[PDB]
């Protein structure tokens, strides 16, 4: 094996920014990279905006202008000329740009004014799009990457990508299908939750189930692909329709790639557009709605490599071609998933049994406690309910926290008390079995079904443990799987750890005093770690969410399982002495004939259910095409469109009112500290200002030091529900509000909620009020 | 429908009749996790354990007293006005649907004491909402 | 009753189904959702006895039915009012067949009987 | 005229005492259960032995829904 | 920005006018603005119209 792509499964976000370099952002190549930066801009600014159009002026086209200021409200070719010039076409319809100096009547500023508002209208604050670069390697006798692919003079790559959108031709997501899958079980997923029916898996009638016969359930898939080589850096557009091909059509741009002089390939998402083919068809469905498509899609990337000697290298076979995916906007892409897409990797290479070999590093368990500790800033119960992560901030406060680092008798207690706050994912504790046919009811707190019954509850007698976030298995009162656990190789880790049986560094303990400073520290040995091939491939993957799935935010649960991978191998350690969970070498199962595949329109009839995927599992039978992927097959199972799912993907309120329980809040916040508030802390009592902290310069500085510093935390603590940072049917006089309206204003409102990100706090004082915080950015304000 | 009344600008959110049928409240849960100091002699304080409690700075005892003093709570939630529950539907019908029997769980604001608010910021008398509780 | 051609070729897949009232949970609890009632009437005197159940069942009186019995010891059975309810007025009845906290009178049972005859 | 017949149900003999009174499949019921009731030794045969209101719990809850 | 066909005017060469009003296209200015309303619906747009038909004839001499 001579040549292959980084990183094997590439995500890129949709967003409303445009598919240009200065104005987008770039999927993560290094874990961590990025945490505390308080430089981050994920929405278009109006600075950028402006320097885009500096950039479009002369080129002569000062005095292309001046020279007709003389030769004088313009004339069409007047103005078609000075169009043009500013290649500013592939930004802005050419007619806008016409209209917008035809109210006109120095000009060289008023033509300016006029092209930046249009600009504006269309760019700013809007949604970045998050391309994924992929890279080609070389590599070894053992298919080790060694370095990128270094083009000389005469050398040539070219790129080829097919992506589709299954969505609407496949089936009603209800739950998660494995959870009934025989199983010995997983690092993650214990087989308790087949073998005793925790939560079983649903069958799913067909989307859209009016187009009958497989011929015509074709056109219910939109795809496109197209190909870019080092040679030429234009962008080509990914363009499918729906229906595909007196039928009315709609064209859908699934993404846009680029290949620069040095053979790297960028991928965009779309635009984040979905529509219905009729406007009264609205999605009032979390997951499945008829009539829906979205631009999301996923699919096959390759390459060949053409060196000047004639050498040509095809990158086609699975082991050395990759994958790309669209995903849903990262609305707090600082905020990691306490459990990641890349622990699912990790965890579909461990069978449950054998978990007892596993070998546990601190640098393995801080993960857990870092990710949620950071919650705080998109989850109400993460910073005011969260017993962990007031403990580790007691900690902080003595610079005590490198006692969690301490494998000894005489920290056992400590980080016993720690472990034992965290759901087990065998799922079989805090429960009373019937039957010992026997269920296991949990005896914890019950996430209740909408459909109420006016009898009086059980009293819980075991606590809630941790995290308070909703599971695979929400659909079923009482079931332990309604809510999260890490899964059972990172519980396992946790145990580890409780237990003493854990190996750390002194290095590590010296910059432990303070959650903050060993972050800082891990992430310097992600920045340095020498195997840039996969921090990349790790790196695309650690943003995204692992659980819980129904469905899931960017993927879902096929993903947890190793038939998914036609390899999946550990490697090495971040660093010789750290393993921080590792790095691997892992590759999707991919159909080599892509849009071309004879399944690429499979499906099992009526309904899908687990015995098709029971079926599947044997990769000489029919039915394990399920698992080797031809385009549209990682991205068919999410919601139809991915709007309604994410307006849905929030709070799930339970009688009692705190914690609140939230789903996947590190990427679709719930409870976020907006802008307005920031306003009101950012400043000290010093600042020269005319206005401090939202208060008149003469008020500020007349109140006491403690008052004021007391100002500031009132307004640091209040959190603002993330569906309210844009209008989603709540705003106005009688306005209904509610989920339903949520669902439906979430496909226009996308780009308008809240995006977090860090910001600096120049001098907290003793305000308790962290240096970086992470604050949402909306219109709604202030 | 005696609540608020939300513009497309955040804040301030309208409140109609917020003295006697509040809007935002602060709830016993956070009372019971800022009413105490830290020399308190309980094996729970504020909500932590003894040992933790005891264990932090004074400086981030007391901050962690004034963020739970803010954390005020729609008084629609104070009581399941058609919002709880998977997919539940909430908004502002239910809430009126609901209220003919609900109205009676809705919690009820009563002034407390905070015996020794330190240096927190914490006023002497508060003014904690109860429900169900 | 039914070709084999219906499975045997996936013709209308059987659907999974869950529980109705699924907040109510453990068996024992459960037990509550069901409503019962039984009697007795004899050859010796034609009073009605009713069928009287609770819901929940140990709160709302279910008349599951009425029974007779003539001096010739045909019995005569009675269904129900016809009265459906809702534990709460606001729980609507929006699902062609499963609306949580509702009740209805509908029932079915058991019918035995022993004769005596005057020899013993 | 399509004839005469001698049918009877099932019947659980003790009736509303009956330990199987309040059974059940967990948290769905699915064909893989009635599959597994055929065999009369099964721990799901009792599906098929009724118990007082065993043959109306499928309908429609209330009947009246389901009627319009 | 929505266009509306109001109708469409044609005269022959005996001086006859022929109006033709629109498609009958009625549109919200969003997909999820719904008409539930029997006359009163916010954010629609039809293409109805009415308005006043003129002309000035013209002899031969003058
Ligand atoms: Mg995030
Ligand atoms: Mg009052």
């Amino acid at each position: 094996c001579q040549y292959k792509i980084y990183p094997p499964l590439g995500i890129a976000r949709v967003g409303n920014g445009p598919a240009i370099k200065p104005l987008s952002l770039s999927t993560p190549e290094v874990p961590w990279a990025h945490l505390y930066d308080t430089n981050v801009q994920y929405l278009v600014t109006q600075q950028e905006l402006e320097q885009l159009l500096e950039e479009a002026f002369g080129g002569n086209v000062i005095n292309e202008i001046s020279q007709i200021k003389t030769k004088l409200k313009f004339k069409q070719e007047e103005i078609e000329t000075i169009t043009g010039l500013l290649g500013l076409s592939h930004l802005v319809p050419q007619q806008q740009l016409s209209r917008s100096l035809d109210n006109l009547e120095d000009i060289v500023q008023q033509i300016k004014g006029a092209l930046l508002k249009v600009l504006s209208d269309h760019y700013l604050h809007a949604v970045k799009k998050q391309a994924q670069n992929f890279y080609i390697y070389k590599c070894d006798e053992q298919g080790n990457p060694v370095e990128k692919l270094k083009l000389t003079d005469g050398d040539k790559v070219t790129w080829r990508v097919e992506v589709a959108n299954k969505k609407s031709f496949w089936y009603d997501y209800n739950n998660a299908l494995d959870l009934s899958l025989h199983t010995q079980g997983s690092g993650n997923l214990s087989k308790n939750v087949s073998k005793h029916r925790l939560a079983p898996a649903m069958t799913a009638k067909r989307r859209n189930p009016n187009v009958i016969t497989n011929s015509l359930r074709k056109q219910l898939v939109i795809s496109s692909q197209g190909s870019v080589s080092s040679d030429n850096n234009t962008q080509v557009p990914l363009r499918g329709k729906f229906p595909a091909n007196l039928q009315e059509r709609h064209n859908v741009l699934q993404g846009s790639i680029e290949c620069d002089n040095e053979g790297v390939l960028r991928f965009y998402a779309g635009n984040g557009i979905s529509q219905a083919l009729s406007p009264s068809s609205l999605n009032t469905d979390f997951a499945d709605n008829s009539n829906w498509f979205d631009d999301i899609c996923d699919g096959r990337v390759t390459a060949v490599v053409e060196l000047k000697n004639g050498d040509t290298f095809e990158i086609q076979d699975e082991q050395s071609s990759a994958w790309v995916a669209t995903t849903p906007p990262d609305y707090a892409p600082q905020i990691e998933p306490i459990v990641t897409m890349y622990d699912m990797v990790s965890g579909a290479a461990l069978k449950e049994q054998d978990l007892d070999n596993l070998t546990t590093q601190f640098s393995d368990v801080f993960p857990i406690l870092y990710r949620l500790y950071r919650m705080q800033w998109v989850n109400q119960a993460d910073f005011t309910d969260n017993a962990v992560n007031t403990q580790i901030r007691e900690l902080n406060s003595e610079l005590g926290f490198a006692q969690l680092l301490d494998n000894s008798a005489s920290a056992k207690s400590l980080r016993e008390g720690i472990f034992n706050q965290f759901r087990n994912p065998l799922f079989d504790q805090d429960i009373d079995v019937d039957d010992p046919s026997n269920e296991w009811v949990s005896n914890s707190r019950i996430i209740p079904s909408k459909d109420e019954t006016n009898i009086a509850a059980k009293p819980a007698t075991s606590s809630l443990k941790l995290p308070f976030y909703p599971n695979d298995g929400i659909d079923y009162p009482g079931s332990p799987v309604q809510w999260f656990a890490i899964p059972p190789f990172m519980y396992q880790h946790l145990q580890n750890w409780a237990a003493g049986d854990f190996s750390v560094t002194q290095v590590e303990k010296e910059s432990a005093n303070t959650i903050e400073e060993l972050g800082l520290f891990y992430s310097e040995q992600f920045k340095n770690s020498p195997n840039s091939a996969l921090l990349c491939a790790r790196g695309a993957l650690d943003a995204l969410y692992g659980g819980g799935f129904h469905p899931g935010v960017e993927l879902t649960w096929p993903m947890r399982h190793n038939l998914i991978y036609s390899q999946n191998d550990y490697v090495s350690s971040v660093t010789p002495e750290i393993n921080l969970l590792g790095l691997r070498e892992f590759r999707l199962k991919q159909d080599l004939q892509g849009l071309n595949s004879p399944n690429m329109y499979q499906d099992f009839g009526h309904v899908i259910a687990v015995d098709n995927v029971t079926a599947s599992i044997d990769p000489n039978s029919d039915a394990a095409w399920l698992w080797r992927s031809t385009p549209g097959d990682l991205t068919k199972w999410m919601g139809i469109p991915w709007q309604s799912a994410a307006a849905s993907c929030q709070a799930v309120y339970t009688p009692e009112d705190f914690p609140i329980p939230s789903w996947w809040a590190a990427n679709l916040p719930v409870h976020v500290l907006p802008l307005a508030r920031y306003n009101k802390f950012k400043d000290s009592q010093s600042a020269d200002l005319p206005e401090i902290n939202g208060m008149t310069h003469s008020i500020a500085q007349g109140m006491s030091e403690e008052t004021f510093e007391h100002l500031r935390l009132e307004q640091f603590s209040q959190r603002l529900d993330w569906l309210h940072t844009a209008d989603l049917g709540f705003v106005g006089y009688h306005a209904e509000g509610g989920y339903t309206n949520g669902l439906i204003q979430m496909v226009s409102q996308w780009k308008n909620m809240a995006m977090v990100m860090a910001r600096p706090v120049e001098n907290p004082g003793s305000s308790g009020i962290p240096n970086v915080v992470y604050v949402a950015y909306s219109q709604a304000d202030k």
